């Protein structure tokens, strides 16, 4: 009888984490309204089992639609990078529809993502409580806000220093770091992380923002066998811990030079590999001519989409060459796979540092101009996977996995307390 409306940001990684949060709330007697674009909602429904039909209802948010920008492109999954500004515009232009949904559904609480400032303001206008859920890590956020208060000192608890390539919209984001708060809705933030990895940063961020930081993560989905049948057949023929999974996400498409370096790095390592290579939604050559040679049956290149979670939980997988996106990093730590980091942009360089700090993987360093190196990638794959001579990395990965697996339902105890208090304060309002 208490209804929460969840509004994620467009984009599969954000969408999945909200769904895992939705499932937890549903099991706690909370009626959920899951709101997003139709393309995103369909992509995420298979992961929602039938048992939640009664308690989790899907709500469609309508973005402005045109014949060359139809609703299937109203997402960041496979979107051409040129079209992303249009997507940001279209999302903002949907605020008025959000009001109609919000007023008509009368949710007691709104949980929103960290990329739609119009969503809390719309909720405030209609006397609806709103709480921020941040699907990504705390390390990046704290590092960003540290210079504003202490431009003098270095980052207090980390020995990581950013590389020159990434040192180098942001305008609107440095206006979110001064966001005023004069109500309980903004007294707390939900974060997709856990203290064993970012406990010190969570304490620091709480001081920086003067707000409660409540961890509710990690939110990993433990897995139709759509593509797995062929992949599992191939994977079972390989020796244990002999194969690497290579993925760079759904919102970034590596360059021609970048993929050549990684392909050659894979070949030199002599490892087995499953590589998901993707092309934008709009539209052999991309990989080096003749690459798939020594890597005949020692490698697979999947087109479009692959079962990342299932592959990583196989016992033949001993490594994950990743772009160090937050959800992929959490999955690798949950499943006990050491990460071979190849960060590309956004928060990924910081997340790669966090993996290195935690001892659960190694980051392949970029050259002075910011260019991927074949030799660096090959060395780490050989050391981590082909010749298991970096055994400290491997042990910490399973130890981290063991820690993550052992967490029980107490993971959400703090969140339910904060929402309950907030939901009482608004009865008075
Ligand atoms: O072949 C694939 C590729 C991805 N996934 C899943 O899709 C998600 C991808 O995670 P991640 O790569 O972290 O998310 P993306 O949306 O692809 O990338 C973003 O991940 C961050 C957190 O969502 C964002 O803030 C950044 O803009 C961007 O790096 C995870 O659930 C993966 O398991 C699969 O199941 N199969």
């Amino acid at each position: 009888t208490t209804t929460i409306l969840m509004l994620p940001w467009l984009g599969y990684g954000h969408l999945s984490a909200f769904l895992e949060l939705a499932k937890s709330l549903s099991r706690r007697n909370f009626h959920i309204y899951f709101c997003s674009t139709s393309v995103n909602l369909d992509a995420i429904k298979p992961k929602l089992p039938s048992s939640f039909s009664d308690s989790i209802q899907f709500v469609e948010l309508h973005l402005p639609s045109s014949p060359e920008f139809p609703p299937h492109l109203h997402t960041t999954n496979g979107l051409p990078p040129t079209l992303m500004p249009a997507l940001h515009q279209a999302f903002s232009m949907a605020a008025q529809h959000f009001e109609s949904i919000l007023q008509t559904l009368a949710p007691h609480l709104l949980i929103y993502d960290s990329l739609q400032p119009w969503a809390p303001r719309v909720a405030s206008s209609l006397k609806i409580p709103a709480i921020n859920f941040n699907t990504t890590g705390v390390f990046v956020i704290s590092q960003g806000l540290h210079p504003i208060h202490y431009p003098h000192s270095k980052f207090p608890f980390s020995e990581f220093v950013l590389h020159n390539h990434w040192k180098a919209e942001r305008t609107r984001k440095r206006g979110e770091a001064f966001l005023y708060c004069l109500h309980a809705s903004c007294s707390v933030i939900l974060i997709n992380s856990f203290r064993e990895l970012e406990g010190k940063y969570m304490d620091y961020l709480s001081v920086l923002l003067n707000k409660k930081v409540v961890p509710v993560g990690p939110l990993v989905y433990e897995p139709e066998d759509e593509g797995y049948s062929s992949i599992k057949n191939w994977l079972d023929k390989k020796e244990p811990s002999s194969t690497v999974f290579v993925s760079f996400g759904s919102e970034y498409f590596p360059s021609k030079e970048e993929m050549e370096e990684i392909a050659h790095g894979l070949e030199a390592s002599e490892v087995n590999f499953i590589w998901v290579v993707r092309f934008p939604q709009g539209d052999e050559d991309a990989l080096p001519k003749g690459f798939l040679e020594r890597a005949g049956e020692r490698g697979m290149v999947v087109k479009g989409w692959a079962p990342q979670a299932k592959i990583l939980k196989h016992w033949s997988t001993g490594g994950f060459v990743s772009h160090c996106g937050w959800n992929s990093v959490m999955e690798s730590m949950m499943f006990g796979v050491p990460i071979i980091g190849v960060p590309m942009h956004v928060d990924q360089p910081f997340n790669a540092g966090l993996v290195e700090e935690a001892g659960v993987g190694v980051e392949a360093k970029r050259d002075p101009d910011g260019k991927i190196q074949r030799d660096e990638v090959a060395k780490l794959i050989k050391e981590v996977v082909v010749e298991k001579t970096r055994e400290d990395v491997r042990k910490k990965a399973r130890e981290m996995s063991e820690i993550l697996r052992s967490k029980g339902e107490e993971k959400f105890d703090e969140m339910v307390a904060e929402i309950s208090l907030l939901l009482k304060i608004e009865h008075h309002h």
